[PDB]
């Protein structure tokens, strides 16, 4: 149904962003991009997680989307929660430019990514491949600098 | 197979609440209620508005939602849009205690409105009884006072 959706990011501090996503076939990949700025240099935590709820902020977005229940991955592993996005890369001014394609989020069916939560976080995903419990939940990528609902788009 | 969603209204101005969603069975209808502040006493528009986009602050939420192209009602109206919820109420606080049973509106499927933008309008919505082009397509709500991506809810 859904053919695009986009999510505008806000935060607590100052990291803001606007994220769009286009999936022209229902079987078939999600484009993802925009850019998002007010980040620390380097790489952060990308992913989708469980709730579109904002009323306690981020935190009420609760865990990574996990219909499937694996484990944390990157979005190239076949283990991988449905909302592992892996990382966005912020350059020398703070700015990511997020360019993805992705085969397992959908904007249809049970991986429908429409009305959950997408989050960008304070620390780099380390992939599930960290050596710890931690990491085969969350990636390490630590606290949610900004978040905003996934939305249908025109 | 969501059965609670929730919706935060923020707007440039005084008006903000917090908006939640329960349909127990897919086939039943969806109960709607929760807190709006910051409001004139008396009637307010409340309706589902077509895209979960707020890249341009409430304008860019588009119309109301209607993916059965008939004009503007009240929701006791077999002629209303999907989103046409009718009014809520504000006291001489300010404050509307919403309470809605809607069965047009669901949370899933062709009539889903998880991802679309929840709207509370400056005037009263007339329930398409207004007898001017306007009252047809927007109740003669007028304009948009605060708004959320309707998001999944625990
Ligand atoms: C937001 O700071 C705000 C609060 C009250 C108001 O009346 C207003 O116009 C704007
Ligand atoms: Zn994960
Ligand atoms: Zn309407």
């Amino acid at each position: 149904m859904a053919t695009k959706a986009v999510c505008v990011l806000k935060g607590d501090g100052p990291v803001q962003g606007i994220i769009n996503f286009e999936q022209k076939e229902s079987n078939g990949p999600v484009k993802v991009w925009g850019s998002i700025k007010g980040l620390t240099e380097g790489l952060h935590g990308f992913h989708v997680h469980e709730f579109g709820d904002n009323t306690a902020g981020c935190t009420s977005a609760g865990p990574h989307f996990n219909p499937l229940s694996r484990k944390h991955g990157g979005p190239k592993d076949e283990e991988r929660h449905v909302g592992d996005l892996g990382n966005v890369t912020a350059d020398k001014d703070g700015v990511a430019d997020v360019s993805i394609e992705d085969s397992v989020i959908s904007l249809s069916g049970d991986h429908c990514i429409i009305g959950r939560t997408l989050v960008v976080h304070e620390k780099a995903d380390d992939l599930g491949k960290g050596g710890n419990e931690e990491s085969t939940k969350t990636g390490n990528a630590g606290s949610r600098l900004a978040c905003g609902v996934i939305g249908i788009a025109q």
